[PDB]
């Protein structure tokens, strides 16, 4: 699923997300519009041979199992497929466990590079909330 800005908004509230660990809806939604422009089937191979899944780019190097990252953990307890649903439970609940982990956001580089220190209400304007 290609989600719309205020649609992702309205979804990431509903799932706890909004003030979560102290970031605003905004951060979140910047996130997920940089890693995955907002399409829940988004993938991408890393040089390790993880792989990144879903609306946030979960890592099967640490959080979810692919069957195919040696060595890895599945600190998610969960598929990666389970990241790619339209249903964005599983992406939103891994994505607590992340944020807990010490670094904060900072786990998301593109959250990082592209998000950190922004005007990041700018991506919840307009939405009705
Ligand atoms: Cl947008
Ligand atoms: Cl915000
Ligand atoms: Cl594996
Ligand atoms: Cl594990
Ligand atoms: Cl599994
Ligand atoms: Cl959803
Ligand atoms: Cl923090
Ligand atoms: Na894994």
């Amino acid at each position: 699923k290609v989600f719309g800005r205020c649609e992702l908004a309205a979804a990431m509230k509903r799932h706890g997300l909004d003030n979560y660990r102290g970031y605003s809806l905004g951060n979140w939604v910047c996130a997920a519009k940089f890693e995955s422009n907002f399409n829940t089937q988004a993938t991408n191979r890393n040089t390790d041979g993880s792989t990144d899944y879903g609306i946030l780019q979960i890592n099967s190097r640490w959080w979810c199992n692919d069957g195919r990252t040696p060595g890895s953990r599945n600190l998610c307890n969960i598929p990666c497929s389970a990241l790619l649903s339209s249903d964005i439970t599983a992406s939103v609940n891994c994505a607590k466990k992340i944020v807990s982990d010490g670094n904060g956001m900072n786990a998301w580089v593109a959250w990082r590079n592209r998000c950190k220190g922004t005007d990041v209400q700018a991506w919840i304007r307009g939405c009705r909330l």
